[PDB]
Order: C-alpha cells, then sequence, then structure tokens
C-alpha cells in the first residue's frame, strides 16, 4: 500500500505545491487535494500515491508532523480492527523487561507490527504492562491462547 492521506492542509495549498513537498521522497503516481469543483474550496486534505511502499513509508516518517503555514500536517495511510482485534494488552511482565525479551516472546506468533513498553514517567523503569499489536488477528489469537499465564496475562484493547 502506497496510498497516503495528508491532513490539515493550509486552506490555500496547491496540488502542485503539495507535489513538490512529497516529490522530494520518491516518484508519485497521483497527488491530489480534495477541493470543491464549482467553488474550488479545499476540504483540507489530499491523497498522495507513491510508486513504492517504501517511499510511501518514508514520506510518513519524514513529513508526518511538519508545520507549513501554521497548519500541522499529518501523513498517514489510506488503507492500513487491525489494532482493535490485532491489538493486545500485556500485563504482569518483568519490571526488568526489554523489547528483545518481548520480541523473543511474541515474534514466535507472528509479525510484530508494533511493540510498546509502558515505562514510569518519573522513574523510567518500565512496569509489568505493555502493548503488542500483531498483523493478523490470527497470530494475536494464537498468542492469547498460548501466552496467558507464563506469570502473564494477554488480551485485547
Amino acid at each position: 500500500n502506497t496510498n497516503l492521506i495528508v491532513n490539515y492542509l493550509p486552506q490555500d495549498m496547491t496540488d502542485r505545491e503539495l507535489y513538490a513537498l512529497f516529490r522530494a521522497i520518491g516518484p508519485i503516481n497521483t497527488c491530489r487535494i480534495m477541493r470543491d469543483y464549482k467553488t474550488g474550496y479545499s476540504f483540507g486534505y489530499a491523497f498522495v500515491d507513491f510508486t513504492s511502499e517504501m517511499d510511501s513509508q518514508r514520506a510518513i516518517k519524514v513529513l508526518n508532523g511538519i508545520t507549513v503555514r501554521n497548519k500541522r500536517l499529518k501523513v498517514s495511510y489510506a488503507r492500513p480492527e487491525s489494532i482493535k482485534d490485532t491489538n493486545l494488552y500485556v500485563t504482569n511482565l518483568p519490571r526488568t523487561i526489554t523489547d528483545d525479551q518481548l520480541d523473543t516472546i511474541f515474534g514466535k506468533y507472528g509479525s510484530i507490527v508494533q511493540k510498546n513498553i509502558l515505562r514510569d514517567k518519573l522513574t523510567g523503569r518500565p512496569r509489568g504492562v505493555a502493548f503488542v499489536r500483531y498483523n493478523k488477528r490470527e497470530e494475536a489469537q494464537e498468542a492469547i491462547s498460548a501466552l496467558n499465564n507464563v506469570p502473564l496475562s494477554v488480551r485485547l484493547a
């Protein structure tokens, strides 16, 4: 998937100007701002389509979050449950736990699309909790049956 959506475009931005913005990353198939055809009014967003998923992937890392003309951009995917049936909440973990051990534990069940160890604000040491979202609710599911009670508890959001 190469199709991104860009949000919070300054009301006066040009499909051209937007292009220049994203062309810095890689080749684009289409780049288009949603605007009124009679009016020309911009509904504030666009669909940019890179030629490659690994560029589309970089445009996000790079452009999501930049501020041009007082508006804070947001670059994300158009076609990404998958973090709602494919989003696990883990607790009773080792307060000495790190992603390696975490990963060494979850990759066992599938692609680990994102791990998140909740740490202490003040202290920074983690806690026994964290989040791990898979890709297929299926791995997630094989994980939940497997991993509940090493101690440990897994489930969804």
